[PDB]
């Protein structure tokens, strides 16, 4: 981590955060943590939010979605690299006209994944509340993208894997970012 | 594993007389064994009883379900015996000796509860586990009712943490039909 | 991870916001205490603000929190944010009358503790006993902080309960779901 | 493994009845094609009887069984008792026309090959590229086996698929469900 | 293990009507003795067995196997204890046939409550406590019938680790006579 | 983890409250735990030898000498340590809580407190496991002695009450005379 | 690290250098884009200078960069020093035109995209097109960064090809070998 | 394990030799137990003949055979070849009174018993009490088997004592050093 | 987690500079080195005022040990030992070190004095000179707790022949410390 300010702390001076990992509760919460602070500097200004993540935690990226959708500051959205799971869904909640990804970035979607033992009712109990989690995730894709929560549901049974072309056209984002 | 003496191991020599012992986790290896050993004894005579004892804390789902269809099968009467402890498929297969002659001893512990398992992976795939278990459970809990007499409605709400019975208790609840005195 | 001009979550402290941003254990609760005290030491009648997102954790841990936040004068607002499930929950739910808030996509759990015990039969006995006088207290407190029975909280926390913010609310929970500014 | 004055599975290898009740590997394949080939032998006619309690396993250790079965002049028998799973079921369906059945409860899973694949793109392709012909060829075989589409055993085998033992007769997987008087010679 | 002709020592003893229990009480060890008493009653119903016990003791499920089934069975087993009876060990020792029940001078004799584990919800914590609590009320209460004392003494007695001598073991019930040697 | 407060100088949490006199025992007791409370004793009644000092104990016990380290140095010094249950004081940390001066040692409501037998073990020759025994009876004995002397409790049913684990509530652990009060909000 | 009174990292980056000294991974990526950023920031219009001795690693890691550098403003002129492998080489070649270099006994080597894949054929048959167009996608870019026909770029990259800097420089992955 | 035309060990056996060959655990005290009933069963005068190369183990393991031993009829001559150490050495004080033995080059070793306790403090003091009790009922069968007094045996086996055959006669561990 | 006092210095910096040293841990050659260095220090600070050594430690290395004994006795500053907690081994050894009349220990604080710890592998001339080497230094040890605390190596001795766990009072009875200090 190099010093001018660590990189990442100069970065966000100039509202910028960089989401570079896994998302996790440590990840989702510094996030916020720098979107309330960006909003309290200025909350007219446009904030950028650089993604390269494979996803993670979906609890995690609500914290971050939810995040997002309550300041008055428009977050942009920037894929570089890979924007993959909940990394593609927080992609897609940028500002409306300022969803971006570079030129050859990749985008993946998918279903959500989890885990469940223990008593058939709570395997039950498990089941029904990541299905739930999906019909959510979906709902908000289909509000987002322009595409049927059917469509959806269909396109994110396995790993589907975009181009940037591919990602606008789908309606992820508005914009790919030309040199 | 001691022997008798015509040489046996003392299980080999239990089960010239028609007892079979199923004193372990229940898996595909010990199923494929009792399956084994009832055909076995069906063949040798297909009138006689049979008799199951079981000391088992229970285990796999359709091994137990290979045993129990094997006894609904097979033309003799198979007795079954609780000695010590009959536990989740365990005390399923209990309850499935010919009726009439379904025992524990009086200190025979039988306990019943609803089908344990996993799932990881996507949400479909988590779902079909999911159906798959609940239908195992339906299947149980309507063969443990008409083996039992008691309701589906009251096996599902006794099933739904471990109830740990007495021999006596077992017999009031149907799983077994007496009491096995000295 | 970041700085400005304070490491991030010093930052946020500045403004009388905390972060429980983790499982729940004694250092957890610890730094949080810590943190309660001194905002009340700085300013004895403004709010403060307790971020939750948090799977839960130690329920003495958790408790220490608790008295903590009733202890002191100022009102401690809640917002769970992400996940609040179990003493995450429970915290949620302690945040002062009227200032608790949820997020529209935010989920929160209930359900009853979770523990352990090995030995004799007695220490089995004992561990049995405290457990479940932890349960009982557990759920007098969420009925009071809830508005719902005791039964009701019995049967709603026997299994694992996922409400949604808007549920949430509608038991008690919460006062409000948190709508964008 | 109990003895009979013969362990009990040789025992029942006297009568022809051979017990697949693990998981398919290489030895457990070899066992079985080795069984087949002498009760051929020893009689050309007779019925031979394949128990089925089983979670699958290798693709090319289920076609060595597959084959022999196939090849050797006697109708081969196959019964399911407790679970045939993916080449379990694949060897349930095998059987001599008419001669395939499961016990009641017992349980049938089809789904599709699992594998894996690790190196250069090149590498990755060819392994995938087998792996989809190996889906192909057994796709093929279950459609002539069960009279059902490929184009149906595809969708069907897409995610783990759970039959009861009615649901597999309906399917074409086995033929029959089998199904279970007053004496005083109990004892 | 060592041969005679051809038998191995132990099935040697087995022709004599001499069981060992001479390690852990698991399922599998309870079966064994289970086949072998089962088998001695049919080889001959009148016939003292020999129960040689030398076991810290182990599961209670399977402690009860072998109790219920020396209970039901028509010839008497006498008991010695031989090295040590500990916890179920002890508990079968005292389950012997009443004037059959011995130790060696030097043998030592161990009662305790019985141990557990419990783990989950508290509802699953409290289910399990009041099993164990069952179980130990179960084994106190037949122990009092074995030894002549009374429930309460057992309890108290049995509260932690209580080592007796095989002088002791006889004061207190759990055997007739400490055998002497010839 | 720890969070920084700058006023008019830049503190940890941890260091902000020592400003005030409050030490924090919210771990497990070992040896550094002891030796960083024990320095922090010191530097308090250094500062001020009069002004009161607050011990917050968020623990579940541990090391009986180390825990003896802690309990001198109190009752060593000259200012009154309060002593003040948060979440949980188990073992050598409720023996701790009950160490505090005399009428300043706090519960919060809902704070657990357990007391039981020191925990302990030993290997090796019948004469080693002898002396292992007679020492942790002997510290046993000399729990019991304090625990009387501080509670108003009979050494009898401190052994008895100990036997096992007892949990008590903070209302519980006043009336047995751990503590004093059960500390109500400001 | 030695310090400068900086670290010495952070002096070199006061004077437009940065050092891709590792693997690539996602973390190295986004200290890269972040320093490639500042740098466009301070002055749009000066040459910045990356430092590449690396393994390679991440294919989407090294495209977050690769597009970086493309995107801003400033050349990127870029120096293998050591070894520069798999993408490592592949952003060497994407340097400003006619500012790559090597130094004399600086290892290039190029190979196809690794990876792996389990599960059912249909995951596996997902990630083997995933994997393959990845390529296509690496040889299109290598092909118009050197010159050389995608038919030739695919035969090449066969199996691990190790290049000297005067190899690398005749292939077209570099323009020039920096000599003493 | 040879074969004779039996396994040599049983071959021994017939001829009413016991071979205690190894650590001492309740599996080698069932086997002795189980050998010394079979051959007090063949023939109640006939002398026994136990050897013993042991480094001795479970106390309570070593009374199962101690108690067998003084139980039947025939002497148990004992052997000591090698090492007898602990219960080992206990057991070969333990053989028929002037039939004790040992080869010239064997090593005798007694010591007091070892063991562990954790837990609470009542738990560490049953502990305690019960392997003090148990070292009290040694020292006694030890002091009636070699003439020495329980108090010279507590003394002598505070810690490991090695004794030449020579010096287990002298100490009355054992009868005679048994000569080529 | 040390706290910091505020002229910032973490908790132990801050006793160092009134010229109070704390080992509180196991006795090994870093721990030694520390202490040592602090000792050094402080007499240079001030060759005249007393310096106090807080022990709380089960012991441990016999020559890191020696190397804080030998540096106390070689400075000119009396060095005061106050036992806290318990002192075991080589750490009770230290605590004997202290300048004479100057040994204390709190009321509950634990002393354990035994013999020292060792091992050996290999060939028996190796295991000889092993054996040779711990004996040496054992005598070593005993002449000088018999120096410090005025008992006779015969009896120290046979009094560490194992694990010899002493009260506060019976330290001072021993010779081990100079005075229990009273509240
Ligand atoms: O789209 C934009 C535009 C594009 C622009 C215009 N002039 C320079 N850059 N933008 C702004 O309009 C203001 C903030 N900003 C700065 O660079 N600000 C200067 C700066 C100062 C200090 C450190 C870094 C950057 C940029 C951020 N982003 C989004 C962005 C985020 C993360 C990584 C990216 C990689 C490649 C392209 C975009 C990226
Ligand atoms: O509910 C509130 C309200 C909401 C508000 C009103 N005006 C601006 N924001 N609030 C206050 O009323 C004062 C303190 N504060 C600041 O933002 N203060 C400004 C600030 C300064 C410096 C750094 C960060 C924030 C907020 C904190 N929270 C709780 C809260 C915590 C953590 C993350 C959250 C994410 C989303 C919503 C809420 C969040
Ligand atoms: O379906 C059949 C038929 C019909 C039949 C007769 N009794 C039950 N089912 N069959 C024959 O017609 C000849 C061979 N045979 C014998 O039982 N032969 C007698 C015998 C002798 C010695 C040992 C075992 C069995 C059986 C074998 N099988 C297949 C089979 C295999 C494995 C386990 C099974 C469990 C349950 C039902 C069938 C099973
Ligand atoms: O009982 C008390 C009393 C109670 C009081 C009275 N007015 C405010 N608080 N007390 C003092 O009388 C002086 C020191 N102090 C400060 O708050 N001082 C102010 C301060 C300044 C800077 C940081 C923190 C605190 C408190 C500490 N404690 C003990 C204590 C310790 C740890 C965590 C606790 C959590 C809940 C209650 C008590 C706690
Ligand atoms: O190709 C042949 C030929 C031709 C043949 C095929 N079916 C019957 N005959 N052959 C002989 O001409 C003599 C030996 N033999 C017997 O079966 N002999 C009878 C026999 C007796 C006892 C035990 C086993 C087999 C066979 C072996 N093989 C090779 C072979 C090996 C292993 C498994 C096989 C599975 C399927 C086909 C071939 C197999
Ligand atoms: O309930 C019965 C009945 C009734 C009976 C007769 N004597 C004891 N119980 N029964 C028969 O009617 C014929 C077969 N049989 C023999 O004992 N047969 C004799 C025999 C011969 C050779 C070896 C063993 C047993 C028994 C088996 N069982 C079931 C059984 C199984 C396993 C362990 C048990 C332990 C305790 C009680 C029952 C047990
Ligand atoms: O015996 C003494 C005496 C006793 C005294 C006099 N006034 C207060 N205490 N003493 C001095 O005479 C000068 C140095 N000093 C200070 O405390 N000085 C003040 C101070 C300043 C800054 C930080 C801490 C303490 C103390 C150190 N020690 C030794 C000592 C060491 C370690 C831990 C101990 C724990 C309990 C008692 C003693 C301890
Ligand atoms: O002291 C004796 C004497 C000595 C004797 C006299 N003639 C031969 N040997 N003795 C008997 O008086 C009868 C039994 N016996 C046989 O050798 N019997 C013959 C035999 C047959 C088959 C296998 C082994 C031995 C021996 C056993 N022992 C004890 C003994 C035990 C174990 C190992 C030993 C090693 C060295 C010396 C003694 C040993
Ligand atoms: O108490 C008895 C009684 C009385 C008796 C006779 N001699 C010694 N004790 N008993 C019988 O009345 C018939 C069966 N039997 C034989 O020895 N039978 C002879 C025999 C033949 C073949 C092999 C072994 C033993 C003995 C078994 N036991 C129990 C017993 C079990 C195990 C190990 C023991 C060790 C020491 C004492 C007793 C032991
Ligand atoms: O032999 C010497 C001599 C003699 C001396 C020792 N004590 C007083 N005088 N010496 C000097 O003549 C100049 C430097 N110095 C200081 O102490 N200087 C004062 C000082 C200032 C600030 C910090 C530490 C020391 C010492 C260093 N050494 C070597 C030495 C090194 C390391 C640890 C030792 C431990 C014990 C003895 C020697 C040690
Ligand atoms: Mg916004
Ligand atoms: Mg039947
Ligand atoms: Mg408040
Ligand atoms: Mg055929
Ligand atoms: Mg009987
Ligand atoms: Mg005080
Ligand atoms: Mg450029
Ligand atoms: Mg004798
Ligand atoms: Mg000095």
């Amino acid at each position: 981590i190099p010093t001018v300010y660590d990189i990442y702390s100069r970065l966000l001076k100039d509202r910028i955060i960089m989401l570079g990992s896994q998302i996790d509760d440590n990840v989702a919460n510094s996030i916020v943590s720098q979107l309330l602070f960006l909003q309290a500097q200025d909350s007219e200004k446009d904030i950028y939010l650089y993604i390269n993540s494979p996803g993670g935690s979906v609890t995690a990226g609500f914290a971050i979605y939810d995040t997002i959708q309550h300041i008055k500051p428009d977050v942009q959205t920037i894929c570089i690299g890979m924007a993959a799971s909940m990394g593609s869904f927080l992609l897609a909640a940028g500002a409306k006209g300022k969803r971006f990804a570079l030129p050859n970035a990749e985008v993946m979607i998918h279903q959500p994944l989890g885990g469940a033992q223990g008593q058939a009712t709570e395997i039950e109990i498990a089941a029904n509340h990541i299905l739930k989690t999906r019909e959510k995730l979906n709902r908000i894709l289909s509000e987002r993208t322009g595409q049927s929560i059917e469509k959806i549901q269909k396109d994110t049974d396995r790993d589907n894997f975009l181009t940037a072309e591919e990602a606008k056209e789908y309606g992820l984002i508005d914009e790919v970012m030309v040199p």
